[PDB]
């Protein structure tokens, strides 16, 4: 009965306890420097040390255009496709996020309530602005010439700082954690024209030519150390960490004009948001070839059936802006999506015009109980 | 003081009724004509839950038919596609009757930015203006057409987790009212030296721009699936018998270096002021006052202050200025209320007047339904 | 009998609301559009309170684009601006079906002088016709361009004191519905020798005279703030169960020297009755007819009366005559009410009829929702 | 409780006693002519003889144009200009009506249902019509000529024949009433090509030109007498005769085109009229200068928003013809505003054009308690 509703509060307690006790802790666990062409895959081991929160990803480059005479521009993912995908497994090799890096980043965006660490732009005469270039790269790279970048990626084990939901503890020795980087490299980071620029980092007449001549990253781990012990050892909110926070994403196919195209949501995960990716056969347009996007239960009642703008409108209330071309976002995190709660649920997209090899990317966000 | 207990349940229940309804948002009508025939229209919004507000979406082309002479955006610009608004409950009481810019400057004060706007950051990846949610262009050039984006949201409720102000509409049959002033031929288009304050172009070649057409769509904000109890609907009485109003006025009688002052009534409980300078026609970044500041009879200002340090205090709201001549002021944490009519007044002490000169006030307010 | 107590409580309910409520008279739609690409409307009222009528404001301009010929005011004139009128209340149930020109007769008639009208006295001080109310140039002259102004009462309820006919909408959301069909390049203009009832203006130049266009606005009056009870609303029961309607008809089969007969239906309460003698397009003051009267069967004529006399009672109601060929009958005190289809008639003995005679007869009356 | 529902029933009752049993008389009080250019202020003393109703004031007067070449013509308000003020006080000096001529006038027509003593013109062959010139005055004065007027105000104590609200009862001697008459003279009469004809009754080029030769009034006080005797005395309506029923008018300016001029009831009155003017700079025009006129209540509600010519078209309901240019006015006889009812209530003009020295001049007719 109310087995649970005491469950849940002696949580809570716990993990107030380990927050105002534990002190929080970042510190780098490992850095590399490789030509992409040579390797592109790395298994990070993070260090086994109390509670770990997540890891920031630090993502440098350098790109050089060597065609003759012809520039490349960025796709609107850029950077963000300097890493293509990121997998973690905890001590028990139970693995939370799988995702690829725009989405990933498209979270971290979601998350902040602006783009990921970027430097607004105001009128103060006081020197502030892009000084650091934490989040860079060339709009362009002419033929001959190196651009260099620079990028970084929150992956989350716990939900937030202070809600450790999907956090995992890490003190037992000779069982180590993964955090598996899937880097780009010259075949998917240069698009020529007339490409799907999906995955790419840049697009342009001089792809062919276009190479890495280096990618380096530095994986720093967040986590919680002395944490608080009392009567039964260390205190510890138990669903917390037995439950998974994470993110993954997924191609979906069939769409036709005027028809709605409807993704179901694969039950039991309560999903906290969901993002759609147009990827219309190449090409990504600003909600034109939509007539309409919805959340819909069984029961064909649709709970925000909104025309392309309308959809916008809302996220620009959540990040300040508009993700890019063809991006749809979605906040449930007050009310996640969980069938068993109200019928099976759907996200839904109507399509005004449909290219041939049209598809949609999901990208969910989600806790999931563990074992 | 049985208040306590009622504040406590009211409380409670609001808890209760965000905690269990589902938030829906959907859209109730759509509509596309010609300013030349009609301007007016009373949408019926339906009747189902709690009510929390109203999004309202605007498109227009406007086309420039002037031989050589172009046009371009006033300060307000598209917030003026909608001149007017105004709602009436279920129960024949109004609410919000206002200004379309009043409601728009609402609407940013409270976001804490311009409203749905895209903010510029140095990221690489291409967020950005992709959308454009709320738009328009800077000039119409002689002979061009030019779209138009605008969207309000008209408030019930005070926000997505205060419910005060919202409406119960599963009640009675009876109809909800939400009307709708568009923008016409007449009011869009300011001639130079014309005043500029409600029209969306000014300019040589305003005589002869003409709407092509505009349109509107509805969508209705509201929670459904109301939690039931012992004795039915649990439900926040407080909450749900307050109004939150936005209200205009207008004022004139201005005169060089001499307190203008604009009472405060009683009974209501003000959330915020705006008060705009309309210099006969000229809008000026406050070089045209001396200060401005709220004043209690008998015990002076709680807030004089220069134009600029007044703008400080804005900035720190909404994280940019107003338009010029536009003032706001935050009385949220303590609504002005004064018990007794003008024992509050907003002042502003002018250093020009010109001709015509008058400051038009808008106001938040929460009221009881008595 | 319990009638008596069903009226005296009806009555008592009445003056409950008329004394507890207040009225409101407020704008509900305006447009403005060219009647060469649309002249029907339907517009929604406001569900709320007691509606009790809406007042119809329609102004037009008017364009003679002949070369040298002009154009005249019929006797209608600015009356035939709307051409049909027809309500819907929230049941589904239709109230007033009728013609412009019929409407416009019976406000005349309920004022008791040419509706909206500005009386001549020899004050020196300038009261007049400053304002314009209802108005049209007697003359439009070829290349001019006229504007007109006119106004119809719409009424549910029978008076501003006898509620009988309102309608109570802050009921159902289900919507009420004014149909308004208004005058067209193909109705407003008659050429010489044409049959001018319909039109606005006659004369040389009618075939290039066009609408520059027409606008209307509807304002809705209603009672709000019904007073509430015991059992609940306090409402007249009757007034709100009975309908107050116009309706108009046409009959033909006129003969020189025989009385033509045009039967009351049962069941309906008749106010007042209105017939118009088209003589084939001629509309004379008198001079064609014989008599008029009003008869029930086996009990012979009311009053059977000349054409003159029969104008002097009309004096009586209006203080003036209503425009030629138009006749007036008044039976308010006493309605007219068969209870058999039939047992009473409207007639006209014409003394002369010409090709396509017809009479275009207009009702006020009462009747039951049964 | 039910103290004064028995109060209003005994009130109601004494004054249909008083009515039934007294008999109406009107009699000349005072009668003078004389030179504006020497005296225009007259304080006439009413007679006390039982419960006055009211007094009809005649006035007459000669002007003539002496300019060389140039006419002058009657301003919209022409001869209810003879009178610039009339201010009553009862026998204990309480001021009940203290208005301008204009406005009383104004009132006087709103009361009659058409323009006050006019005679309708009609078809008739009979010879009805402006025989007597009761209230008359020539349009035009040309140069050279001497023109004759004639007006009739009538100055309400009573609300009317019926109905004795605001009457006095004077019948105690060696207390006087008073009641005073300001007359035009020619600084108020005449206006030049430009100047604001407000206050004036003849503008033209021949103004500076015109003077009065004379003017004269006769004052005919209305009351009843033969007061009913019962048991404890006169029976009289106690409500009638300690309530005031006043007209005042007063001068408001701050208007600016398209904004919302609002103009506050005073509260605690029951107005049962108000009349506006809008001297828009000593410009009158026929609502062209409006956008729409308006009562509205505290709560932003309007009961009656109107443009211009529906405005117009309530008063030809109410007068069967238009008031002058310029001129609005709103009946609330059967449902007087009154604050403490319903809020504070305000009679509001949007101006669509403002001319400089804009000012709204604003009239009412109300009750109000005594003492």
């Amino acid at each position: 009965a109310l087995r649970n509703q005491q469950a849940m509060a002696a949580n809570l307690q716990a993990r107030q306890i380990v927050l105002q006790q534990s002190y929080p802790v970042i510190q780098q666990v490992e850095t590399q420097t490789f030509d992409p062409a040579n390797r592109s895959v790395f298994d990070v081991t993070p260090a086994n040390v109390g509670i770990v929160k997540g890891f920031l990803v630090k993502v440098t480059a350098a790109i050089t255009n060597n065609h003759a005479t012809e520039a490349v521009a960025l796709t609107d993912f850029g950077p963000a496709n300097l890493v293509q995908r990121v997998i973690y497994y905890d001590p028990d090799n139970q693995r939370h996020t799988e995702t690829s890096g725009w989405h990933l980043h498209f979270v971290n965006t979601a998350k902040q309530g602006a783009p990921f660490l970027s430097s607004m732009v105001t009128d103060s005469p006081i020197k502030y602005g892009d000084v650091m270039n934490v989040i860079d790269a060339p709009a362009t790279i002419a033929a001959g010439a190196t651009g260099e970048l620079t990028m970084y990626y929150w992956v989350p084990l716990a939900y937030s700082e202070t809600d450790l939901t999907g956090a995992v503890l890490a003190n037992v020795p000779q069982s180590k954690q993964r955090l598996k980087l899937e880097f780009a490299n010259n075949n998917t980071a240069f698009a020529a024209v007339g490409a799907n620029p999906l995955e790419a980092i840049y697009q342009g007449a001089g792809a062919a030519d276009c190479e890495f001549e280096e990618i380096s990253y530095t994986v720093y781990q967040s986590y919680l150390d002395q944490l608080p012990v009392g009567q039964n050892g260390y205190i510890l909110p138990l669903i917390d960490l037995s439950t998974l926070y994470n993110l993954e994403n997924s191609a979906q196919a069939g769409l036709t004009p005027n028809v709605d195209f409807v993704v179901q949501y694969a039950n039991l995960y309560r999903y906290l948001s969901t993002i759609a990716v147009f990827d219309n056969g190449g090409s990504f347009n600003a909600g034109t070839d939509i007539n309409y996007l919805s959340q819909r239960t069984a029961n064909f009642s649709d709970t925000r059936k909104l025309d392309p703008k309308t959809w916008a409108a809302q996220t620009r209330r959540r990040i300040a802006t508009d993700f890019p071309k063809g991006v749809y976002y979605c906040d449930n995190r007050d009310k996640p999506i969980y069938t068993l709660q109200y019928g099976n649920v759907g996200f839904v997209v109507n399509p005004k015009t449909v290219n041939q090899n049209a598809r949609l990317l999901m990208g969910y966000e989600y806790f999931t109980s563990r074992t």
